[PDB]
């Protein structure tokens, strides 16, 4: 009550269900744990003029301006990793503390501090995934030419993606570009929710004069158009040993259909599309999914002959973000239907619910993750057997411990991730053993962090931050398995 | 609310769907329907005799006393089953109307009544089935012996079926022994909530003198005893022309583990084995399961050679009495465990809900009947595989419609009724598929009828029973559809 | 005549079939290869007391005074091992040559032994393997309080355990606590054939004072908590690195129905839930089979909360000592069946011949070992599949040469064994394509040794002792082929 089920002892995964080369790690962003939003000559993003100019927008009404402060702890987020064994360490880098300006002179502070994190990681035998931009955009472009709702933020992503391979391509040989495009452009120009806060005039957002039919979309492309002049770039002069690797991270949904129908498996087809289709099959073959292009038409960018063979095959490996799965429930195109979100444009809802009233899987703590592993292995398959089978990472999986759940009192007895995390690792095993090129699992929630629009009141770490103890870094039970899952010597 | 998703409208099964000599028909029962408890001298059954001396004992304080008073308006039963296009009806003989004294001189009046109800269904192109005994005691043996928990009821049982073979088997050709004897047991013996109402020492029901881990065992013991002596008699002398079939109806859940670990897979088979098994196997192989022995022992009685032989291939056709499943969950032999109901026997709790939280099927009002239609399709694929895929029946299947559900305020349009029947008929579709020898459909309710402890407050039928306007037969929705799915010529 | 048919020259396993890590190595026992009995203050075993108390008790009246003398020649065995290129060496201590009165002082002596054996055989590139106990029982303790029928075994072995911890687990790094379990149960306390020698009154071995139906399950039972004490002072005293792991090694037969219906198939689960499930299930899930439990009741003690806990997940790693198969014949429960034996109690008897009168397989020597490499892969998948597909190692395969065989005149000639073993590594191999997580195959002979009961007139060896030319080691046809199959450089 909420009555959740624990997997059998024999059921728990060990390390050697993978072979050696598999990679455990952990994944956290800039603005979600950095910290130090105006020091040493950081310039201010998009989230930290959001959250200092429209508190009432954040959950809890907290912001990032401290964070973790991974800016100066940075040691024990090394030190974490190392305790639980982790391999690898995926983070991303501060676009504002790099180029203040956007564009520019470049903020010699910042540099300093990501190579030091990235010798750390490497002293201690970890590799560094670096993601270039996790929503982090500089607010003086955003004040500029409107931020990614103009192409002029493609040539100066392009030029901030150079700065990154040139100062620490050396060392950091695995990179991604952008981080969760299709939920950036949900939630931060259709819903509106998430900086810079944009939506259509009538709707609830900090700033209702965008379009939620058309903004989202026009951030998307210019999205793709940045990866793409980044990706070539890189390949052209950064990668003249053969050894580096550029790719994505997509945000994904698991999705079944609502009621057995040949109409709800379509509508299944047009919802992964939409949620995954949308930025991964530009990268593959360089056009959108023909069923946006289809219900979205001019209001869906089209890309030039020179872009669509840029975009395609520019991906070396794929991140896929996995929480939870919905049911999804077709819907009929008539006069008494008009599409007023651009989630609307799949003619699919997303259902928390099945045909027989049950829900997916069994809550986990916050309101939108489901516990539902099947999911993951689904859109593995399909990456498998539709995309080519590309080189493929779970760059985020994870659940949040609520503040307030009193099901969840002890901050460290995080048996209930512990599960989750532990099924959706068998999960992945189950994807591998039927052919799945999967090559880690990196877990999201390295520590406790500034959860957007939710605040801190939602933790996701497998190491808990002590914010009433001078932010100090606990391991957690999951942690404490990862210890003894990765074998690591006991002091 | 509660959510209740029905089929498309071409997944609705057609009768073509089953080829031209396999059955649809309807159910009934002698002390359900028939009422003139005590007229042209029939003698009180063992329901009669506990809805008189512990009223209390039934949910709405009804009885049946005269029910839907068939015994008058069957003219109007068989009308029914004639506008719905039914090509068979299975119907039971009060033991006591034909024998009030359980044994000795027959009554005539009661001879005579089946005998009209049986050419009428003749005249009418309608095959009738016969049900022998369906809980149906005279309360003369009960007074006399105790019943069913004395070997003398075998011999009398035999000559009750003798009765029946000599005056009806010429127009009769297919016989069920006996009706749900696991029910009957489990009821009647265990939980003591249905005639005789006896129950351990301790527990609730109308007399607490018995012995819920002995008496249901004893019970049953004599019913099997009882089958086999009838069978062998039938074999014998009343199918000469060697057109008539014998066998026995059996009340019967589909079961899923509860959570997916082979111990509840175990658990699972026990539960089959206890639900199913328990008088199936009998009739099979001539003995209890394995599994039951092995945890019931002494209080479980042993068969004699010449029985078990007597046993072995007793049922030409077979009888599954099915509305619904549960998860099976597995429950550990310790002293922590302590069986006291015959139930606890099989070492696997019967759940509603599984170990995600989530209910096996949608409610369809009554509060034991979930809807899962799958769990049919398991059951007659385990009779094909294991069993030697004997000839099968659905002999019982249907719904509830209960007394103060807001949800179903028009007692006539059961939609809900005809879209579970309609799953529960393809499912049977799919068992066919698959191999599994099912011969026919029969609906349980072919009219509103006394639903034992729950009274008159569940209404079952395909058939409404104005109780109030002279119990009048009026056709649900659901028997429409039946009239259009059988071509019924339009008037 | 026994006709024998050799596999096809193209259906033998090459060492590329297996990956890089995968280990192949040889098995032999303290008692059946050491001799030096009673040197260097070796205290006396239970073998050594029941072949000098009951010397008729052994086939051709020998025991392991000096056996291969392998405490002396322990360098020809590592040469054997190196000359056939084998990766791995798994043998035993003897618990009465480490502590002599079972408890207490350490024999200096019997410690540098080992040391030397360990030292030899890292030399050489060989991994050594170590079995803590091999039915080897200080008679110390089986004189003061009935050896492993009273709990203060479990202590008692966990103190030896230790010892060996301390004194070794710099270098060995992969233990089994005991071996065949099952075996030794059924053999020592059941049939009474091997030390101590105890069965039920009138039964007829060494010392009929026992219980053939309860002292099996006491012995057994102390096993299980003994290991499950071992593993847990393992775990947290001497794995300190986090490179070391701990198993158990079960002796298993395969099984097959004896004839096609569901109630052999149940006696085959009934079978292998004794055999292999007594001691495997509960080092798994905590507790004995249910099946078990519901057939030897009182007879087999309870665990409590925490030995269940404790034994749970306590191996990392799981081996398998297999032969042959035997078909598993239903016996059902009633008067004219009544335990005596503690095997009897799986209501399954194991039969040698088939439904339609045909061995199991070809035999190979032995009177019980019939040649069935298909249970073994049977037996691989089920760990797979239900038991949640540990790490396996063949821990035990072969055949016996029998003296008195004409079909064998030439002791090196063994290409019946060579055929033998190359078909069950092959069905090694089928395992592993099936997703089986096989990590090695020791082969049970490493040299010629004391076979129990049968004494010497059993050969078991790769390499033949030749007894008679001062126990010289002298590589068989077997032996060389392996040279080949591992690719030793030649001379
Ligand atoms: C607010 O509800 C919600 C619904 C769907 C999704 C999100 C949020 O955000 C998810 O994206 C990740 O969320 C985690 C946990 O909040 C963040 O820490 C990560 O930075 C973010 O990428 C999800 O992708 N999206 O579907
Ligand atoms: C009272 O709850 C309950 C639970 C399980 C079962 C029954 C009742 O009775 C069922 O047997 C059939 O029930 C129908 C509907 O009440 C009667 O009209 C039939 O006469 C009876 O055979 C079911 O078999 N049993 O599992
Ligand atoms: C005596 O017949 C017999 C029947 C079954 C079994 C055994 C003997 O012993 C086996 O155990 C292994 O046997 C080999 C060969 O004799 C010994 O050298 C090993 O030490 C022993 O583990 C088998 O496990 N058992 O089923």
């Amino acid at each position: 009550g909420p009555v959740f089920t624990k997997l059998k002892p024999w059921q728990i995964p060990k390390r050697d269900w993978f072979d050696k080369d598999f990679l455990f790690g952990a994944s956290t962003s800039a603005y979600q744990i950095e910290g130090a939003w105006n020091e040493d000559g950081k310039g201010p993003s998009t989230w930290d003029h959001f959250c200092h100019t429209y508190p009432e927008r954040i959950s809890d009404m907290t912001n990032g301006d401290v964070a973790a402060n991974s800016y100066h702890l940075y040691e024990e987020d090394v030190k974490a990793l190392k305790d639980m064994g982790m391999k690898v360490y995926r983070f991303s880098i501060s676009w504002s503390r790099i180029l203040p300006d956007g564009t520019g002179k470049v903020n010699q502070a910042g540099i300093d501090y990501y190579n030091k994190l990235i010798n750390s990681l490497i002293d201690n035998d970890i590799v560094p995934y670096v993601t270039i931009w996790h929503w982090d955009t500089p607010q003086a472009l955003e004040d500029k030419y409107g931020g990614f709702l103009n192409r002029q933020i493609v040539d100066d992503y392009k030029q901030f993606a150079e700065v990154c391979f040139k100062n620490f391509g050396d060392r950091v040989k695995n990179w991604f570009t952008f981080n969760a495009p299709h939920t950036y452009c949900c939630f931060s120009y259709g819903e509106g929710i998430h900086a810079p806060g944009r939506c259509s005039p009538g709707m609830d957002c900090a700033v209702p004069e965008g379009d939620s039919l058309r903004e989202p979309y026009t951030a998307g492309h210019h999205i793709l158009l940045a990866h793409a002049e980044a990706v070539q770039l890189f390949k052209a002069r950064y990668n003249m040993h053969g050894d580096s690797k550029i790719g994505m991270a997509f945000d994904v949904m698991g999705y079944e259909p609502y009621q057995d129908s040949f109409l709800d498996d379509q509508a299944r087809e047009r919802s992964i599309d939409y949620n995954m289709g949308w930025f991964l099959e530009p990268v593959v073959r360089g056009d959108y999914p023909f069923s946006m292009r289809s219900l979205i038409g001019d209001r869906l960018p089209m890309f030039t002959k020179e872009e669509q063979e840029k975009l395609a095959s520019s991906c070396d490996i794929m991140g896929l973000n996995y929480y939870t799965s919905r049911f999804s429930k077709h819907v009929d195109m008539s006069p008494d239907f008009t599409p007023t979100l651009n989630t609307d444009d799949a003619y699919a809802s997303s259902e928390t619910t099945g045909s027989d009233g049950n829900d997916i899987g069994p809550i986990t703590g916050t309101y939108w993750i489901y516990m539902y592993p099947k999911g993951l292995t689904d859109l593995l398959l399909i990456m498998k057997e539709k995309y080519g089978n590309p080189p493929v990472f779970i760059t985020e999986n994870g659940i949040a411990d609520v503040e307030g759940d009193e099901s969840m009192p002890d901050p460290l007895d995080d048996w209930k991730r512990l599960d989750y995390l532990q099924r959706h690792i068998s999960a992945v095993k189950d994807a591998i053993d039927q052919g799945a090129d999967v090559r880690g699992h990196f877990t999201w929630g390295l520590i406790d962090n500034f959860e957007w629009s939710l605040g801190y009141s939602s933790r996701f770490g497998l190491v808990y931050i002590d914010k009433n103890d001078g932010n100090k870094r606990k391991l957690k039970k999951s942690a404490k398995w990862f210890s003894k899952f990765n074998s690591v010597p006991k002091p």
